[PDB]
């Protein structure tokens, strides 16, 4: 399967959000793909007494499974100097919608 | 054919506290494989702008209407107890969050 889900590089360039600052190109990685397993969702019964929800679901979802934290110090007008940080991501794999990771 | 869809199905209900004869139910679930590809890709942050590590995309076969309904059980001793539950009407594929 080709379309599976896939880490895939390309490159962004870094720039701070308010202050206009030495913008910096990076390689960067994403995971992307479709998961082989369908997503699906059914209702919950309720009981006097027991109240559940009202589905119950199933989704997965193609996600970072191992990362690399990385930092670079951007120039800005005139002698700032701002860290910006991300995550490089070195691995991904398929998981539940809800799971309660950091992606989550 | 795969796609996110109703599926109908029967189910036996049976209360999991109380004594009560099973009853047999006809329900509605969606499932199947969304078009749209799932991702996750990272934010930057900075030094005051903290984010999450991840921001990403991701499409779920959900229900969009359902009804809600409810039966009677007979249990023990002549005893009547309500079981409830939705009965999804239509389906389409959602974000994750
Ligand atoms: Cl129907």
């Amino acid at each position: 399967d080709p379309r599976r889900c896939m880490r895939h590089h390309y490159v962004d360039s870094i720039s701070h959000p308010l202050y206009k600052c030495s913008s910096k190109m990076v390689l960067l990685a994403r995971c992307e793909g479709h998961c082989s397993q369908a997503s699906r969702s059914e209702p919950l019964v309720s009981f006097s007494t027991v109240l559940k929800q009202p589905f119950r679901s199933s989704c997965h979802c193609c996600r970072p499974q191992t990362s690399k934290l990385k930092a670079l110090r951007l120039r800005c007008s005139g002698g700032m100097r701002l860290t910006a940080t991300y995550r490089y991501i070195l691995s991904c794999h398929c998981e539940e919608c809800n799971s309660g990771t950091e992606t989550s």
